[PDB]
């Protein structure tokens, strides 16, 4: 059975006194046991999350880049984030695709850093709502996936978990119902087992990253092939607890 | 003008590499007379905080627009602020021409960082094809003008200007002085006479133990931002290059 996996994107947002409460809450929650959950703070918090963070919860990088070290300013290594004990590492988010215009083969070239570094990889995709609306859902997705694919290994899949962000349901005013969200999550599912092995696709952990809160995780977690979540905004609050125990009662 | 000499580690470091660094600098015999900013990789800023002989300020090397929002992978000059780092790098030719930072762009960040009580490092310069299409003075008026439209002339006292010879990455003390006296030029005709006199111009190209001294005896060179070289104990004997 797959491990349900949370993970939450803070994305530019915390302070020393803000992490500190928001680490407190999170300490002192009752959670799930059999959730694998993870934080992933602005970059230069990441010694404070990860010193003052209940052990069961560990650390993620919002972004890195491709090499060990090197002329590159304003860049992390993954070597970096293994030297500081920080597990995991955020790539391909659709911001960074958008905003900083990152292409398929730099988040492919970063995800194979990444893994090859010791590293697990929370990776990205999605279709915006043009794509979407020109019904090329599934074209959008095999091409970023396939990109990876390209580079990795099918043993370098096991640290991997991929995050589907409806980006046409991302600052377009549109809702994505949960039956929407599982039929692209299927469709991803069924990509890994055509494109890279059953045993991929049968392991590889699909979490949605829509938007998730405490009002709608529980009825998105019972979906077949939603896996977990990636959770913004709603990661900041006390709610996230109730999103890491969607699978309770 | 007091002499300037900044550091930018890059993507490099590690925590006992770090730790061997700053053991060294706070071991060293400083100039007294120089200001001296470290920029380290954004996640060995505590670290470095905290370890580093307070004379020597930390720097970022990079942030980004706005107070926060919803930029996975972006720092934010609040950050810095909260966090006692009290400079940042903008617009390092790095991350205008791998990352494709706009002029636009870099000139929104060093805005927002200097309203939040930053002093910027705003870096310039002009590649080998700009230089070889005699764009030299057309590069870097256009550099610093997206800067001076949008902030003002008190503003200009908490930047200092680094000149990368782009051009030269892949580079003489006489071609360097050129361009430093061109852009104080620019200050003078776009800015004011104040601002042109009082603001330190650095040199950003290759700079390491041999050239300090020659390049910091040209009149319009006010110091240095250092690469390589400031990972190395020789950064020590860049800071001193005026005694
Ligand atoms: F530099």
């Amino acid at each position: 059975a797959r491990k349900f996996f949370v993970g939450g994107n803070w994305k530019m947002n915390g302070s020393v006194e803000s992490i500190k409460s928001l680490v407190e809450t999170l300490n002192n929650a009752e959670l799930d046991p059999n959730v694998e959950v993870v934080i992933a703070p602005p970059a230069v918090y990441l010694p404070l999350v990860r010193e003052a963070l209940r052990k069961d919860i560990q650390v993620a990088a919002q972004n890195c880049y491709t090499k060990a070290s090197g002329a590159y300013t304003g860049e992390i290594s993954a070597e970096m984030l293994k030297d500081l004990g920080i597990p995991w590492v955020i790539l391909g988010h659709s911001e960074r695709r958008h905003i900083f215009g990152e292409s398929d083969e730099l988040v492919a070239e970063k995800t194979k850093y990444a893994l090859d570094s010791g590293l697990s990889v929370i990776l990205c995709i999605g279709e915006t709502l043009e794509e979407r609306e020109a019904g090329k859902t599934m074209d959008v997705v095999a091409r970023q996936l396939k990109a990876i694919a390209d580079k990795i290994t099918e043993n370098d899949w096991s640290k991997v978990v991929i995050a589907y962000e409806p980006v046409w349901a991302i600052g377009t005013g549109k809702v994505a119902t949960p039956e929407q969200a599982q039929e692209v999550h299927a469709e991803i599912r069924k990509w890994l087992a055509e494109n890279v092995s059953a045993e991929v696709a049968e392991s590889t952990r699909i979490i949605y990253g829509g938007s998730v809160n405490g009002g709608n995780c529980k009825e998105l977690a019972k979906q077949p092939d939603i896996d977990g979540f990636l959770v913004g905004g709603a990661s900041l609050k006390p709610e996230f607890v109730d999103i890491i125990n969607a699978k309770q009662a």
